[PDB]
Formats: structure tokens, sequence, C-alpha cells
């Protein structure tokens, strides 16, 4: 099981590392690299064409602004492509979101929330989990952990009250 | 291989049938039914909890307005959930899109374009294709067909010119 | 008279405490806890189903992003549910607002301004006030106080002038 | 139990009648009239001031564009005020929504979806239901009916299939 | 010649003082005070009704969020009312702008840019200038000064170059 | 007393005639013509420069899309300029509104609602009314008529009910 | 002198033909064909790479939704690329506009108005006109014609009045 | 070969200097100065009219808010005009973008991304490059450099990993 995590700019790396961190938590092997739709277009084409042959099963692609990388990758490969819209300073990622999610009929990108590379990681795991029972188990376990974590927070708030909860937060 | 296609309202069925049509084109088995997050919440919970056990591997969920169904389904199941934002008369589906795509960290929905259930179908196939080589082949073949279809249109436009192309279109 | 104040994340607590503070000012009893639509969905269902039986008469629910908690609570309980859209870093709470206010026909949420949990508190009091004359009196008195406070500010500005008013502000 | 339904323009009546229809379904007494914030401001002031004394317990107010009526009513009365943003031809009710929902601290309006006067009716009933057990029962029963109605639609879709469902729809 | 400058909150005073400063530059007499549409509605009504009798000829009104003050003032008085939309932390004044500029037919507010109370001052002067030739002259002179100021900046940039211009800026 | 009504395109005339109709109702003399910022820029400059000398006291300017005409006119003349944003097919006049209302410091345009040339007419009258007591009286009388008209509608709705009101509407 | 006009879908041809019509009016030679970024990506790459060698000097590219074609073409060729955002049914071309205009640093697209292929034609001519004096003359002449056309309309409106102008329009 | 870089305010100079820097990198001669559409309108007219005669072949114009400068320049000159929308504090440059890009039919502005004067510089070079082979070569070389730079970053990320890449970044 392997995921490719790509982004156009190393300015995107603070956000996109979040997908790597989740995948590491799940024990899922990945590569993370730079592929610019606009500055290295041939490299993008080659990456998308060859990903399947190299054992990549899901691609997570991040891009900001006029964010073409996920969609262009999905136009080339038959693999599932997940798009992370990266927040822009001007339009707060709305440009990124529309550029990725609004793919015309024929070529989908699986779009997640602006700046939410953690969720692109979890979605990649959920996709992998239909094929790899071990990964399905890891996702189930993750969801139970998240539940337990909220239950503990709720219990604490109910026990110490908002004033004290905030003073310690 | 099985996909569940759900929607909250039969008003969503004109759009959501597009996912069924694609899946039929690919020979992928599916069920299509109504599950309302807001009017049948227990039914939604039960659907999401039991989908895996029944052999469903991907869920495609459509919702308009304050569109909670995809996200609530994804909160319950570990399966990949694809969200189709259905166009609203007031805000043209922008409310639908934000309600689906902006899932907080922990629980992803794979969001596609407003009203683009055809793309939710194709994405479901691409996801299935990592497990089922026959389906991967069908997606590859679909992409080659789409290519050939554009090449034929381009050739025709270049041969008869825009005036005549439009007169016959 | 009792109000339930819920939120999905303890990150929402700085905002949501504002509803608690108002209710305390009015002498209205409340509980405040964490209930995550997406990470503890069963807990949400159970909270909404049982609130009436426990004497809760109004629920104030806060959520950010794809903000499903108020709407899902309102789908389950017949009690009035007030939704506080919590500001997001990316879309400044616009995603939150659309996710809450745009509830389809059948299931309303009483939506107030982005990040305005103080107003969810006051609205809960106004609702309670139709049943509890003491609370109606407290709301009337609050409105008279707010009036008197503005009158004093106006008098001061007119007496010392904007320059000095700002220098002391 | 009594609800006041007001709107600034008789152009709003096609939408606002939806609240009257729901209230009639629930057996809740109401008045429906025209009160223009901008063309009859004294009338608005007088309506808001005197509503409580006349036995009105909830006000439903509709307005489009720069939609001030709900908020101005809520500034005057201590009663709960529900705001229906009416769709505008230019901005599709976004102007209406912001004008109503974004009330500053101190004065809430309970805002529902653009053009959704049906939901303002149901919310008024849910509010009344905390005081009047008969009304609480009517809301519970309404929610069970909505559930049963979706279950029947789902069963039908599963039995006759989407093609036939749409042909009869 | 007299202008009334009003605002709902002393939080608006940093912005609204800009109108006072311009008027002072033009030698135009004004009053500046607090009038809250939502917290002192009777005071607002009284202010608008009596402004003409007191010699006020133009009203400049600032408001943020669900910004009703300019429009409500204009509903009551026949005097020209200029609306300053004050920037909100959540929606950056877009809510303010729609609440003010989108007045339905019958009752106009003269709307200027978000947070641009300086321009409300200049517009008030331009309005006064049709009646008071001295004020018309002051506005003409202001426009010539603004021109001369830009010409001097342009000459400087052309003489010292952008690097040095920025180093001194 | 004289108002100049200008627009860039005769496509704007259906909307802009509304200002002429109001002015005619008030007995205010006006001219209405075409002045294109983008196709006849010299004509625009000349119109703005000479309006005062010809006895024009207020200019009403309409423009759609990148709507520069009001702002450019206001940059040249010291007279008050009122901007009507004309609705566009693509962005429903939002582009028009931002292009007009967001004038930087120094040069105001009095902006009214998208497509609301009727309100530009009334605002022009309110402005004229500070100088011409006869016009002030006409505006006062107009506001009383609008009030009486709403009172009659309200009485009718209360007398015949919504069903019948709508059947006759 | 030669311009390439490309679009991803023959659904874009009604809009994009407008650029061809202008170019024909100016006597500028062009080709018009279909090149889909998403369905024929290799064809797009090849088109962009080879355009210069074939004598193309400006490319006009139209795309709707997640509109990647102009930007991807500009990433490959050093030629000036003009982007026409094509209106979408859901978001009225706002998605198209952001996808095209918001190109990150390094790779520009010359973006014109949503659906305004006529302006992409004129811009292509203005660009060509710096090299070809005959084309510069044609653009100058076009601007003089547009001026004369507005002057004639203005004269007519002033002569027959708005009522009659509209009756004949 | 010569480019004119203009802006309305010296507040725009931090952004607009980016176009100068690129042009300097390409060895392209330019002038940079202040031309205010709204404060020096005659100067704007004169600049646009005379640019061709002075050897200017492309104009780059920056403006914020109601950003009329690019469009007004393009209305006057037959030269290609590139518009840089400058970010505003309130609406983050969305007002700027709509004011520039949404030019009606007849008069185009070549619009680039909000605050992206670097791209206006590169576009000016691409335009110049159709006439000046030396400049075409410089743009080709720039694109190859950008490619090589991304390839080196990608290699580094793949060699040292994201943790270390970020620690050194």
């Amino acid at each position: 099981p392997r995921v490719g995590i790509i982004m156009g700019s190393d300015s995107d790396l603070p956000v996109m590392k979040q997908a790597a961190e989740i995948l590491e938590e799940f024990g899922i092997d990945y590569e993370i690299t730079i592929v610019s739709a606009h500055r290295t277009p041939d490299r993008m084409f080659e990456y998308a064409k060859n990903a399947e042959e190299r054992g990549i099963e899901v691609i997570i692609a991040g891009a900001g602004g006029a964010a073409h990388l996920p969609g262009m990758v999905a136009s080339i490969t038959h693999l599932p492509v997940i798009g992370v819209p990266v927040k822009t300073s001007t339009l707060n990622g709305l440009d990124s979101l529309f550029s990725i999610v609004q793919m015309p009929g024929g070529v989908p990108v699986a779009t997640v929330a602006i700046n939410n590379a953690k969720n692109a990681g979890i979605l990649a795991a959920s996709i992998l989990g239909i094929k790899y029972p071990e990964i399905a188990r890891k996702v189930k376990e993750y969801k139970e952990r998240m539940k337990r974590e909220v239950l503990e927070k709720a219990q604490r708030l109910e026990q110490i009250g908002y004033k004290e909860y905030l003073n310690q937060k």
C-alpha cells in the first residue's frame, strides 16, 4: 500500500506534511515530493502517468490559488486523486477550493477542506482500507480513539467547569 | 463490488441518478435509496453503521442546503464517503458545497462539484479500481473513450467551421 | 428552567462560554458540555433524544466549518435549537453560517450571528420568558440597562468630544 | 397561544404564507399582516411594543434586501423574534440573510433559511411547545409523520427503481 | 450648515471620527453622538424626526454587522442620509455593506465604502455645496489639493526611483 | 433645480428610466443621456466638467460590470454623484456594486441598491430638498403616501385573509 | 499574424465564437479548435508546445468550472495566453474566473471578463498591434467607431426621449 | 521596447515594484510613476493618450478598491493594458478584481492575480516577445530556470525529508 503526496510549492509543505503525519500514524508507506503543474508541467505529466506502475494507489495533491495540480493529475491517471485546497493570503483558499472541487463531468477530484491535509491522509486510508483489512482496522481504531478523546474532554468540562477548563487550556 | 447511493429527498433524484447511470455503464452493482439526515436520522445512523457488513465499499451521498448527510455518514462509517452538493434555488449550491467540503479534521468527505453525481460515480469506480483490476480497466477505457470523443469533435470543428458546427449543434 | 449548551470541540469554548455568562447574569440554570457530531455521533443522538426528559427546554449548539451539530440535534429533538456558527480561520465562519442557517423545510435551527454566543444566551432567555414571567422580566430589565448604558455613552461623547473620548477609550 | 406574522411588502406574502399554513396545520392561532420597517416605521414600533400585551408570544418577521424588520422588532420587544430572509432577484437573498442573522450582541433574531417561512412556523411551534404540552405533541407527531413519509418514498424507490420513480414524479 | 454624525456603538468611533475630521477641515459645523438602532430605538426615532427642525441638513450614520441605523434613519427623515458600513471582524464589513446599500425602493441611503467615513464627510460637503457656495469652493479646492499632492509624489518617484522612495516611505 | 441622468449603454435604459419617472413625479427637471466611460471617455470628462456651469446640481450615473462611470464623474466634478449599480447576467450586479461603492478616500459616490434607479431619483430629490423647500415638501408627501399605501394593504390583508389577497394579487 | 482559439468543450463554442467574429472583423487570421485540459491532456501539451513553431503569436483559451486550460497552456508556452472564464450554471463563472485569474507567480494568464470572448479577440488584436502597424490601425479605428456609435445613440435618446427610445428598442 | 508601470497611490508601490523587478531581470526598459484615476484624472487621460507616441508598448496599471485606472487607460489607448488588482484591507482585493476584470465588451484589460505585479511583468515580457526575439528568449530561459529550481527543491525534499526540509526552511 502506497500514497503519493505532491504539492507545487515548498510553501505548501507546512500544510501538506499533515497528510504524511497521519499516514505515519497509520503505518502507511508514502512518498512526499514537489510537482508543480505550472513550473514543471512535464514532470507532472510523467508523475501522473507512472504512479500506478510504481505501486502508488492513491495520490494526494495540494495546490493554492489557481490550483490546477489535483485536477491535471486526475486527467492523466485512473487512480483516485484527493485534492487539498491550500489557503491563499488574498482569498483565503476560496480560489483554491473552486479550482479543485468544480471539476467538470468525466474527471473527479476528491476534494477536502481548505488546508486540511490531515483529512486527505485519513481519506487515503479509508480508500486503502477497502483493499487492505489491516488499514480498515486502523481507521476504525482511529475513530474510536477520537471518540474516547472527546468523551474525556466532555467529562473534564462537566467536572471542572468552563472557567477552569479555559484557565488550563 | 458495491456502491450505496443515498440522498435526503427525492427532489435530489434527477441529479443523483447520474451516479447510477455511470455505475451501470461500468457494470458496477449499486443500490440507490432515500436516507434523510434530518427527517430520518435513526435510519441514517443505521445505514452508515451497517453498510460495510452488507458489502458496500463506497458510499455516494447527495444533499442540498445545510447538507449534513455525507458528513454524518462519514462520522459513523470507516468506508470512503463521497459527497455530491446539490444545487439550491437560493444560493446555487454554495451552501451545499461548504456544508460538505469543510469537514473538520478527523472525518473526511470526498467532495465533488455541485450537482456532479456523474463524477461521484466515476470517483467511486476509481476507488473500487484499486481493489478490482476489471474496474481499473473500465476506468482507463472510459478515459480513452472521452479522449477519442474530443478528438473527433475537434476534427469536425476544424473541418466544417464554427458557423456550421453550431448550426448542427 | 434549563438550557443545554453544547459544542463539538473545546476550541469552541472561548466563544460558547459567552452564552453561559449571559445565562448566569439572568440566573438561568444551564449545563455546558462537549458533544461532537462527527467524533461522537452516538453521544449526540443520545443527548438530543434525552434532553426533554432531563428538563432541558432550549438547546444552544455551537459548531464551525461543516457545522452539523445544531441541525442534527434539531432533527432528533422537538425542543427549540439555537445554532451559533463559530468563526473558521479560512472562511471566517461563512461555511459555519451556511451549514447551520440553510436547514431545509421541516427542521429549523434558530441561527444567530457568527461567533455570537452571547445572543444565543439572550434568545434562549427570550424563549424561556414566554413560560417563566421572572425571566421575561430579566430580559426587559436587560434591554433597559443596555439603553441606559448607550444614553450615558452618548452624553459623555457630547460632553467631552471624540478626541478625548478616544484618548480615554 | 398566538403568533404574529409580519412582512414589509405584500411581495413577500407568497413566501410568508408558508408560516401561516404550518401554524394552521398545528392548530395554532396567528395573525398575518403588513408592517414595513421603512415605509411605516411608527407602525412597526407600535406593533413591537404592544405585541406582548395583545397575547402574541412569538413574532415571525419576513424582509428582503436590506432587511431591517426582524431586527428592529427584536430591538423593541422582549419576545422571541424569528427572521425569514426573503430571496431578492439580485443577490438571491444573501443581502437579506446578512441583514437579519448578523445582529450585534444584545439583540438576537432567530434566523432561518432564505425563503423558508415554513421553518419559521415550525420553530414558532417548537418555542410554543415548551409552554403548551399540546403543541409539543403536535411537533413530535409532525416529525414522526415526516419520518414515515421518507420511509415510504425510500421503500418505493427501492421497489420500482429510479427510472420509474422519475417517470411518475 | 450642519451635519449630524451618528453611530450605534462607541466601537465605531475610531472609524466615524474620520467624517468629523474632514468636516473640520472644511469648516462645516457638526455634531457627533451615539444613537443605537437596536439598543436605543426610541432615541433613534426621535433623532431622525427632529433633525430637520434643529437645522441638521445631512446625516452621516455608521453601523456594523446587521447595520440598520442608516436605513431606519432614512425611513423617518426626508433629509439625505449617508451610510458608512463599518468593518466587522467576521465578514469584513460585507454584512454591513449589504444591510445598508440594498435598501428597497422608496427609501435610499447614500452608501459609501466600507470603513470610509472620510468619504461620507466629503459627500456631505458636496451635498451642502449645492446650497452653500462657500462649501462648493472648499470642495473644489480640496480636489485641486489632492491633485497637486499626487503630482508631487509622482515627480518624486520619477526623480528618486522606487527603491529610494520605499526606503523613505 | 436640475438632475443629469447618465448611463454607458442603452442596455441600461430600462433600469435608469426609473430615476426619470420619479423625478417627473416630483416635478423635477432632468436630462437623460448616454455617456460611456469606456467608449466615449472624452465625452464623459466634458460632461462632468461642465455640468455645474449648465445648472446641473446632482448627477445620477448608472453602470454595469466594471462600472467606472459614477466614480470617474465624481473624480472630475465637485457635484454630488449618485451611483446605480446595474445588474449583470453573470455576477448579478455584485461586480457593479463593488466597482461603484468601494471608492477610495477623497472621492465619494453615493451608492444605492443594485438596479434601484428609483432610489437614485428619490435621493437626488432629498439632496435638492435641502436647497428647495418645495422639493423637501414633495419628498415628505411621498413618504406619507407610501405610508398610507402600506396601511391600506395591511387593512386589506387583515380583512380578506392571505388566500384571497393572493388570489386577487 | 495568427491567433489560436481553443476551448475544452464544444459547449463553450457559443461564447468562444465571439473571439473569432472580432478577429474576422479585424482581418486577423486564426484557428479555432477543441483542446480539453482534462479529457485530452497530451493534446493540450502538444498544442501549447508547438504553437510558436506554427506561427501562432497569441492564444485565446476558454474554460468553465475548474478551468485549467488557459493556465496549463501558459505553463508550457512562452506566448501570451488570454483566458476567457466561461459562465457555469451553478456558480455563474466565479469558479471559472478564480481558476484562471489567480495564477501564482511565474505563469500569467491575461484574464478577461466572464463569457467575454469578444474582449479576448480585441486584446489579442491590441497585442498583435504592437508588432503589426496595420492591426494597430484597425484597433484605433474600432475604438473611433465605438465612440461614434455611442454619440449617435446619445443624440437619439436626447432627441426622441426614453419612452420612445425604449418603444423602438 | 518599453513598459509603463502606473498606480494611483504610493500605497500600491510595495506591490507594483514587483513588476519593475521582473522587467529589470529581463533587461526591459520601463518607467514607473503615479497616475491616479480619481485624484488626477486629466493626468491619466494624458498619460494614456500619449504613451504610444513616447514608445511605450505595454502598460501595467495597478489599482485597489473601486479600481478604475486600468480600465480607463484601456478606454483611451489602443495599447495592451494589464491590470493588477491590489489587495484591500476590507475585501481582500475582490473589489479590485471585479473592478478590473469585468470590463464590458469593447475594452479589455488583461487581468492578473490579486497583488501579482510580478506576473504583470512576465506577461508584459511575453507580449513584447512576439515582436522582440531577444525578449522571447529571456522568457523561455526564465521558464527553464523556474523548472530547474523546482527540480532541485524536489530532489532535496526527497533526499532530506519533510521534517528536515522544514527545519531549514
